[PDB]
């Protein structure tokens, strides 16, 4: 309680466990193999965010970087958080759409990219190369956009209606989501530093949530994550 963001430490903790719980309770008894795929994927993206939501809660997820001649706090277990967690989140949609593994590999070669180079981004002591680090990782992830958008084109044509439409909305709220995740890291406590470290929490924890459970929630909800069967 003696850092200012705990309090977004704690609440972002406790929205994961409990949708890490409702998912696990949801997924008790299917049996379709394509939707264990999905419940599988998607009740261990929040699982894993738990459980690094508590390691910053607890301190453990922190580390001081010194940059601008001042020892700057680092929670680098965002970084082992969305390793994990953002290809699964990706791979929920490849998995939708019938994705070619090419693209499939394309997509989470590309994610890891985006995910080792914010890191070292994050706990770069040179501030000016911080920035570097940022601007590749934000080529990476415009590369997984223009994938989402641009490199399903050959599976449109035999996507189930539903399949499509629960495909767009996940996008879309992909899209605005994720996006926001380097405007916040350029502006916060990582970057320029003028977003105050405990704004810059509540921000990543309001994705976060929103990305993991809320986008769960929509695609866990749907028809699509079930195979075609009478
Ligand atoms: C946007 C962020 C969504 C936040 C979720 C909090 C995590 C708790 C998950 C609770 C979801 C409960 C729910 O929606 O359940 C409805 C369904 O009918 C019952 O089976
Ligand atoms: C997933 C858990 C990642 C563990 C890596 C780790 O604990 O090493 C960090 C270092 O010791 C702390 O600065
Ligand atoms: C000037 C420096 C230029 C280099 C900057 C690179 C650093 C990382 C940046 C973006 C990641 C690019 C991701 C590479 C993955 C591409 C995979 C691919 O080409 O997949 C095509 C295939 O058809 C499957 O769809
Ligand atoms: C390229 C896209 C535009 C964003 C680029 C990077 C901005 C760099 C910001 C530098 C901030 C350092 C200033 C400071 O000391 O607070
Ligand atoms: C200061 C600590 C007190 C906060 C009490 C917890 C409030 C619960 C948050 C509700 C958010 C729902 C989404
Ligand atoms: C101090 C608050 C700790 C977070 C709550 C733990 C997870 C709750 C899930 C139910
Ligand atoms: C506590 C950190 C847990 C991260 C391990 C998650 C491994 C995911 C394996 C499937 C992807
Ligand atoms: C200053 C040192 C800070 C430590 C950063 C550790 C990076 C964590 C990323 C973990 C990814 C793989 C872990 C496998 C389990
Ligand atoms: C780099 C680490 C890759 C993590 C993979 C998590 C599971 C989805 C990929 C198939
Ligand atoms: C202090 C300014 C440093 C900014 C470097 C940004 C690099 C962007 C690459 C394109
Ligand atoms: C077709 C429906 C797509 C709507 C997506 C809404 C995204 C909202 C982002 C938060
Ligand atoms: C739809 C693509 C939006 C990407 C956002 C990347 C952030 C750039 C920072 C602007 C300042």
């Amino acid at each position: 309680t003696g850092r200012p963001e705990w309090i977004w430490l704690a609440l972002g903790t406790a929205l994961m466990g409990l949708g890490t719980l409702y998912f696990l309770v949801k997924g008790m008894g299917v049996s379709d193999p394509d939707a264990k795929k999905f419940y599988a994927i998607t009740t261990l993206v929040p699982a894993i965010a738990f459980t690094m939501y508590l390691s910053m809660l607890l301190g453990y997820g922190l580390t001081m970087v010194p940059f601008g001649g001042e020892q700057n706090p680092i929670y680098w277990a965002r970084y082992a958080d969305w390793l994990f967690t953002t290809p699964l989140l990706l791979l929920d949609l490849a998995l939708l759409v019938d994705a070619d593994q090419g693209t499939i590999l394309a997509l989470v070669g590309a994610d890891g990219i985006m995910i080792g180079t914010g890191l070292v981004g994050a706990l770069t002591k040179v501030y000016s190369y911080r920035f570097v680090w940022w601007a590749i990782s934000t080529a990476a992830m415009l590369y997984i956009l223009y994938v989402l958008f641009f490199g399903f084109t050959s599976k449109a044509e035999s996507m189930r209606p539903e399949v499509a439409s629960t495909f767009k909305v996940l996008r879309n709220v992909t899209v605005v989501l994720w996006s926001a995740y380097p405007v916040v890291w350029l502006i916060g406590s990582e970057g320029a530093g003028i977003v105050p470290l405990n704004i810059e929490t509540l921000l990543f924890m309001v994705l976060d949530v929103s990305a993991k459970v809320g986008f769960g929630l929509i695609l866990l909800r749907s028809r699509a994550i079930f195979g075609e069967a009478e």
